[PDB]
């Protein structure tokens, strides 16, 4: 058997108490009413969890697997990648990163404190002497905040990640790599080198391209359990084809033998839970392992099934393809042929894909392209997703202080959205306002990676990734205006006609007070009045360093980008 997990049966405990039910204080109704509709997942859950991700895995590699393999081979051996000196690994580690068991915390790591510099050091030596012993991990019970989907309650999601020491081994070892190699070995197809705007501008130009398009995502049933010892051992040796100093081959061979391809799981009472033999979640490689391993699999997978003129945009284990239709009948069996592919290569189907053959119908990476219309009155396409998981993490958010702030990601990921709009730029604002805060910094998470943001800039990081018509868009389409609907009455959110009287009272406020904040208010809400002012150019846009923000994905990476 080749089992994702061996369980000791010790529990995952969790670090503090947690909370399922949401919060509620005197700003809570104002955004929603049906408050026994929101939770938070716990550790409580975590046992289902375990279940879910336990499984045999079986693998049959074809030709078609190996013909990939090879092409991504040839493109990862033009990659030239550096080590990152210790103080550069340092400086990417986020500010509240969970302390070191070896008597140092991430503000040490951050300061370069003699403890932890000296510590990283003996952790590295030991990763290039010692390639065999499998390093520790801890797993937790991740608590994250969702919408009951009777369709009731999700488990909570496992976090797998090593002591801080190594973290910082990671990044000397592999940031560079984990940067630069997935767009030259993946080119076009890989999303993350895209800003919402620009994936977009890729999905419209790809469908555009066919002269009959169909389009599908796939969803693989729990990826990270998927990956086999195979899958991580291919993916080192892609790494491996760079142009690397033989300390950085070394360690990476290390990191992957000890790391990587499996060890064991400690609760966070020191306690043995078991052994993982699949993708660790929380580790530098994930993000890039799993595009990597999605994109190998998939690409092979669409030989096999003979897809015609098929382009492929992934991010981690998310997987959109668009073809060339050969018709209704001929579309449905080659995507059966490709499920029975990816199956073959480990990775199964939760829901069956489908063919798709309106762009707009077409999900992944929880979004959708949509189209409104700018103040000239011409078609827009913009990244759009279901509200509701934004909204319910913004009502958890309004009662209480998280060290991830979504509402502000989701307004920079969201800026054009009817709802981001409407409902989050209002809401928090009006909070903002309300604690003279608008100048404080929030950290919040751009494809994986954290970034202290101060929400006064947001008029001017919008310019910049979404251009001026962001602030100008209007005439959604009623498919959009239906789903945001079916939200708001399903939360027991306000009207839209509520926000708009609740936005001109923000805006009022916000020009007010002269400066950035009137900016905010003349940008952010012209929507807002009738009385529309003229929206030109920020002189401080220009100026923005957003270098970084839109090259990789970083999720579960444990980078800090400010
Ligand atoms: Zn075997």
């Amino acid at each position: 058997h080749h089992m994702s997990y061996t369980w000791t049966g010790a529990l995952i405990t969790p670090c503090a108490a947690e909370e399922s039910k949401l919060p509620i204080n005197a700003l809570s109704n104002s955004l929603l009413r049906h408050h026994n509709m929101v939770y938070a997942t716990t550790s409580r859950s975590a046992g289902l969890r375990q279940k879910k991700v336990t499984f045999d895995r079986l693998q049959v590699l074809d030709d078609h697997y190996r013909d990939v393999l090879k092409e991504m081979k040839a493109k990862a051996s033009t990659v030239k990648a550096k080590l990152l000196s210790v103080e550069e690994a340092c400086k990417l580690t986020p500010p509240h990163s969970a302390k070191s068991k070896f008597g140092y915390g991430a503000k040490d790591v951050r300061n370069l404190s003699s403890k932890a510099v000296n510590h990283i050091h003996s952790v590295w030596k030991d990763l290039l002497e010692d390639t065999v012993t499998p390093i520790d991990t801890t797993i937790m019970a991740k608590n994250e905040v969702f919408c009951v989907q009777p369709e009731g309650r999700k488990p909570a999601r496992l976090i797998v990640f090593p002591d801080l020491g190594v973290r910082v081994c990671e990044k000397m070892a592999l940031y560079d790599v984990v940067s630069t190699l997935p767009q030259v070995v993946m080119g076009s197809s890989y999303g993350f080198q895209y800003s919402p705007g620009q994936r977009v501008e890729f999905l419209v130009n790809t469908w555009k391209s066919k002269k009959n398009p169909m389009g599908f995502s796939y969803d693989t049933r729990c990826f990270d359990s998927t990956v086999t010892e195979n899958d991580i051992r291919v993916e080192e040796s892609i790494y491996q084809c760079c142009d690397l100093a033989p300390e950085a081959r070394q360690a990476i061979k290390s990191l992957t033998e000890r790391l990587y391809i499996g060890g064991p799981l400690t609760n966070s009472k020191g306690q043995n839970c078991g052994y993982r033999r699949c993708r660790a979640s929380g580790v530098l490689t994930t993000s890039c392992g799993n595009t990597l391993t999605c994109y190998l699999k998939a690409s092979a997978a669409c030989r096999a099934a003979k897809l015609q003129d098929c382009t492929m945009l992934v991010n981690g284990d998310d997987l959109v393809v668009i073809c060339e239709s050969a018709g209704t009948q001929e579309d449905a069996a080659s995507l059966r042929v490709f499920t029975e592919a990816m199956t073959r290569y480990s990775a199964p189907p939760g829901d069956p894909p489908q063919p798709e053959y309106d762009l707009e119908l077409i999900t992944s990476c929880s979004s959708n392209v949509s189209v409104a219309h700018d103040a000239s009155g011409k078609r827009v396409y913009y990244l759009t997703r279901d509200p509701t998981t934004p909204l319910a993490r913004a009502a958890w958010e309004t009662a209480r202080h998280t060290p991830v702030n979504s509402w502000l990601g989701n307004i920079i990921m969201y800026a054009p959205t009817l709802w981001a709009r409407m409902i989050l730029m209002t809401h928090f604002f009006s909070i903002l306002l309300a604690q003279e805060q608008l100048e404080k910094a929030l950290d919040c998470q751009i494809y994986g990676a954290c970034y202290s943001i101060e929400p006064l800039d947001l008029p001017q990081i919008i310019e910049r990734l979404h251009g001026l018509s962001a602030f100008s868009l209007h005439s959604y389409s009623p498919g959009e205006i239906n789903r945001v609907a079916s939200c708001l009455r399903k939360l027991g959110v306000p009207p839209l006609r509520v926000w708009r009287h609740r936005a001109r009272s923000v805006r009022a406020r916000l020009l007010s007070q002269g400066g950035r904040a009137a900016t905010c208010g003349k940008y952010l809400f012209n929507w807002a009045v009738k009385t529309k002012l003229k929206l030109t150019p920020i002189p401080a846009a220009s100026r923005l360093d957003l270098s970084g923000w839109f090259v990789a994905g970083y999720s579960g990476g444990d980078i800090y980008h400010s």
